[PDB]
């Protein structure tokens, strides 16, 4: 049982734009995914200030970076707040239609793709590097779900009976054939150091 | 009926540090307050996607900048989500103790005060320019409250029976004697243009 949904027109346009614009500085995708992860870790920390049972699903607040050259995947795992099914369907908890609008008009006033996260839709930068993106998420208030899209106007949602994760979000990036540099330890380290050096949670880069 | 609370030690330390460090680039305060405003406007927009009655307290999503040379105040008004009394007491909805920690260790690794918002405590930059800060807030789920602090380790909270605001947050900056440049139309315009030019909500600068 997989449900299939249409992107809103504006999100589908943002995805096309990210896929089709010539734009070399693709590396920013990782910074955007890590920021999303950091935000979501903040949220479950905040909630726990007043209800410490929120952390019964896992006390450790962190980010893992898991490359796999065999599968051609880069996985970003957080133990953040997670998303409900509703949040997942509703553009991964974003205000994506109005974010896309403000981003498009910025690209007019001399902005570039790297500024995507200022418009609150930095998730979609995944599509600079990935041909397909799988999102596994678990929120305290809901079940574990898998979201999936290879773009082209539609995404799926299914209840995930894969590995329970306890709480958080896992972004699986099925990388384009020409973007495997993002599987290299050296290169991931460099991008993390460049763009993500003041993140307030441990970021562990796994090794193969 | 005014309640008086002690800052957590770490927040009191952050406030001292902002007050006491020699640091010329004070203008960043406005960017930080506007970002907070933008975040809070995003939140009430998000909520409204699924419950349009959230906007019964006011449909218009915007930011006003109100200088007053007579009172020596600069007011930043948003129609964002607002804060509950609990959020207000608990460091204006922030994870300020762990934010302060990460900011302090950054200031070690060659970071500067302007990077305060990356640690999620950019509110406290108000204290670059203001000797006293009053926060009026109204959340859909609570009453209107006034928060007040001139730093020195303590803040007050009272239920505000002043002008009903419907929904949002109002930051009143009682400016230091030597910081009145932030009341000048020209200067506010310049800072908004410099630092806050891709905010996705109208920002109206009032005139005297
Ligand atoms: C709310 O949590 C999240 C939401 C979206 C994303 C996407 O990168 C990651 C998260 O951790
Ligand atoms: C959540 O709303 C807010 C919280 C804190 C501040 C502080 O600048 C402004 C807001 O609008």
């Amino acid at each position: 049982e997989v449900e299939t949904f249409a992107f809103q027109a504006e999100i589908a346009q943002l995805m096309s734009l990210i896929i089709n614009t010539f734009y070399s500085n693709k590396e920013i995708f990782l910074r955007e995914l890590i920021s999303n992860s950091s935000d979501a870790l903040d949220k479950i920390r905040y909630e726990s200030l007043t209800d410490p049972s929120k952390l019964d699903s896992g006390k450790e607040l962190h980010i893992n970076l898991i490359p796999n050259k065999q599968d051609r995947t880069l996985t970003i795992v957080d133990t953040g707040i997670g998303m409900t099914k509703a949040d997942l369907i509703n553009n991964l908890g974003t205000i994506a239609k109005s974010g896309t609008k403000a981003f498009m008009e910025a690209l007019q006033a001399g902005a570039d793709i790297s500024m995507i996260g200022q418009f609150g839709v930095g998730f979609y930068s995944a599509y600079l590097v990935a041909e397909k993106v799988t999102v596994i998420t678990k929120h305290n208030d809901d079940e574990q779900y898998a979201w999936e899209s290879s773009a082209g106007g539609s995404f799926t949602v299914r209840t995930d009976t894969g590995e329970p994760m306890g709480r958080g979000t896992k972004v699986i990036l099925h990388l384009k054939e020409d973007q495997t540099e993002y599987l290299e330890e050296r290169r991931i380290k460099e991008i993390v150091k460049k763009h993500s050096q003041f993140i307030g949670y441990p970021i562990t880069l796994f090794v193969e």
